């Protein structure tokens, strides 16, 4: 009678959550729709045919969370390497050291600051705006780091990045770069951290893994749903896709951000010596370019080539798929709505909405993955086992 | 009748791990002989009573290795923290990226290096001398980081620490320090490294706990082993202090560095803001300093308070004790005479020589560790168990 017990679309790090929690604490059957080529949505990797090396194709993914829960969830499906993320700063020609810390502090401005003489000189520079009156990206940024050091490293890549006045733009976008008054110059700040051993791929191919789950790749769930939902009535869904696509942007368009990518093999073994370097001037139109041999330094790649990878910005089209909430004033306003709607479908079909797409949430992995659990937790689980709506 | 099995000098690593490998996994009785008030030789630790933060007390201890075996070893008596060494540098009121990489050439230089330019740059201003014909610390540090880089962060250091002319110096002291063309500023360049969970300490006397294992400490070997040896006369002897001071200095004197520290709690909650601090310049009189609230960030130290050391350079008395070996032509020639001696007295009264000061030899933790496995391996073990002589 009923073929599935869930329908889950999209395959990224919150579906495949989902369907894994499901299918293996609750023993029921998921089918997961993915419209791409492959599973695992942008955490999709995959190793360079000339040099070997694995590249992280939409863009790089690093892997960190302070959740103890988390980490012992994600290591059940993949090994972590010890690799601690570390991002260098281009800006007039010279490198710094990034984010906010005593390197960066020392080399912009000539001379070793002290952790105190640091303290006191950003606090001059931050004093036209407090932190806790912050409403903006600008606003939060020059109360943390300065006026100077806002000039020079964020308004530049942020207009790269976003293309929107940095006056509209969250705070919550600067804030997810730690602020230090230390040599510390760690891009994150979480307990826990580290690179799929064996890469993206195999740990998101070892939770879609269970024989009670179904991954139909090259499949948009709108071209199915008619099809496959009477064959499972009582089955519930699960959606991590566009929310305002879903409905059929009735309400608006929501703001996004996408990216294109140009992927180079260089002649040369070495081009940056560096995993990640930001571009903070605008003479360069991407906003830092990737060289993915040394995300995996304890592999021992050829020494003759190298992987490079150029990152450029900029709106998603109707065609485009989405890789940032811009979340604007006018974009906030639009996803309350969005919200009532989403609301409202699952209550009338047992729809479900989550993930950074479908929630319009600027979310990393492991809160995309946190939020799955609390989603199976409080919401999915009740439901499927015993009987509890999902309202 | 034979009250121990083996006699011990000095309870550092070496010591230690001859004395805890004989012990359990011969079954003898193993006497260990320490002048110090404490175990553990210079890797003693001690928290400092306002703060509670862990001072390594006769100088920073950073322990790493390459080696699998010595790895798995040191791990049966303490685990290991996430710490990777860094270590910065400052000249001129600059704090500088250290050791040789594109941060310190890119800073020092002024302009952003790529990997392809700074192994030009470099190449041009070590052209007076090739690495492989490099015979002291002069020509060696040249040959691999340049003259106006060894004028800026060796030739001044190394005056201090030493006092010593560089081309008389050997050039294996700069070659402790990785040179790379990289952003990695990893001080040291071993597969494994950490610091020890709940100490030096604790570490040292996890080794030393076994019943089988008497450790004296307050005594010098030179006052009791009249009153020892004929206890126990089949009993062999691992000396690892001074060599030259056994035979009285009966040769000459070998030149040895020692250090003198300063330590000085301040009413800030930090005082560089990391760990080690090397001083370059000629116009400080200590060689580094170290803040060790930053060797253990995995600890919460309190934030109004903090524990710093100057490092302070010498050469050492009669009375002092020694830290490093100079090894000069004139030292390694004078070397040469104790070695005959020392091989002399292991073949009339069963004294072996080891570790450090034993040897006259610059090693490291893991060095004296690996040292000390084989020599019980391939020496101690033999004889203790089968009967083989010494030689
Ligand atoms: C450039 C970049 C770098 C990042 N780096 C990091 C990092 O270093 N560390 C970190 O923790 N996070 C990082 N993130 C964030 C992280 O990638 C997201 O949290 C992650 O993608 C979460 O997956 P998601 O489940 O929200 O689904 P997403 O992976 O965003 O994708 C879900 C899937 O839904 C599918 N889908 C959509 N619509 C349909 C449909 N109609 N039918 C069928 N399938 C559909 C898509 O094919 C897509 O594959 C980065 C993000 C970007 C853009
Ligand atoms: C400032 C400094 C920093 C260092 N940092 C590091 C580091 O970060 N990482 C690393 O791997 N290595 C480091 N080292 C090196 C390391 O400390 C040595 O390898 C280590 O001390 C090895 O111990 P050892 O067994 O050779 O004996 P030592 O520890 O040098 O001491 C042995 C003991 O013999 C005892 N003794 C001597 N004579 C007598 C006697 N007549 N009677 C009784 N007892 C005697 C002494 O009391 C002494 O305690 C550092 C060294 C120094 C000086
Ligand atoms: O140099 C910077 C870096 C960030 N920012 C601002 O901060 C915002 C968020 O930065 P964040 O680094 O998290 O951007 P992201 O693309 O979401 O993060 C990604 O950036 C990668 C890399 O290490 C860093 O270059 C990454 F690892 F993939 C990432 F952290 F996921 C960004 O939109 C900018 O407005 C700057 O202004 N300048
Ligand atoms: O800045 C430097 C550093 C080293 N040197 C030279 O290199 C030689 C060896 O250096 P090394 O760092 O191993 O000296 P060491 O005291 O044996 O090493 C110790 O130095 C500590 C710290 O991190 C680094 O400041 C340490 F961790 F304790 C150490 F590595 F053990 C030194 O004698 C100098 O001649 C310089 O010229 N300049």
């Amino acid at each position: 009678t009923a073929r599935f017990d869930l329908f889950v679309v999209g395959s990224g790090f919150f579906g495949l959550t989902i369907a894994e929690r499901v299918a293996t604490q609750l023993d029921k059957r998921v089918l997961v729709l993915e419209r791409r080529p492959h599973i695992g949505g942008n955490a999709y990797s995959e190793a360079e045919p000339q040099t070997g090396i694995e590249v992280h194709k939409y863009g790089a993914h690093l892997f960190h969370t302070s959740n103890k829960r988390v980490w012992d969830y994600v290591r059940q499906f993949t090994d972590f390497t010890d690799y601690r993320h570390r991002v260098f700063a281009m800006h007039n020609g010279q490198a710094y050291q990034f984010p906010m810390g005593l390197g960066l502090v020392s080399q912009f401005f000539g001379k070793y600051f002290t952790p105190e003489q640091a303290r006191q000189l950003i606090a001059e520079q931050a004093a036209e705006i407090d932190t806790a009156d912050a409403q903006n990206l600008e606003e939060k940024a020059i109360s943390l780091i300065g006026r100077p050091l806002y000039e020079a490293f964020v308004k530049g890549y942020t207009a790269k990045q976003w293309q929107t006045d940095p006056k509209e733009l969250p705070a919550a976008n600067i804030t997810r770069l730690p602020v230090r008054y230390t040599f510390d110059n760690r891009y994150f700040s979480d307990t826990y951290e580290g690179l799929p051993t064996d890469g993206y791929t195999a740990w998101l191919q070892n939770m879609a893994a269970d024989h009670r789950i179904e991954v139909r790749l090259n499949t948009d769930w709108f071209d199915v749903r008619g099809q496959l939902r009477p064959g499972s009535p009582a089955a519930p869904v699960v959606y991590t896709g566009p929310l305002d696509r879903y409905f059929d942007y009735a309400e608006g368009r929501l703001g996004w951000r996408t990216l294109d990518f140009e992927v180079e093999v260089l002649p040369i073994g070495d081009f940056q010596g560096t995993a990640v370097m930001n571009y903070n001037d605008l003479d360069v139109p991407y906003t830092r370019i990737h060289e993915f041999r040394h995300f995996h330094p304890e592999r021992d790649y050829r020494t003759d080539k190298t992987v490079i990878m150029r990152e450029y910005s900029r709106f998603a089209e109707d065609d485009d798929e989405p890789y940032y909430p811009i979340n604007t004033e006018a974009d906030r306003a639009l996803l309350a709505t969005y919200r009532a709607r989403a609301k409202s479908e699952t209550a009338s079909s047992k729809v479900l909405f989550g993930g950074r797409l479908g929630t319009y949430q600027y979310l990393d992995m492991h809160m995309a993955i946190a939020s799955a659990l609390n989603m199976y937790d409080n919401v999915l689980a009740p439901h499927l086992r015993d009987g509890v709506p999902l309202l």
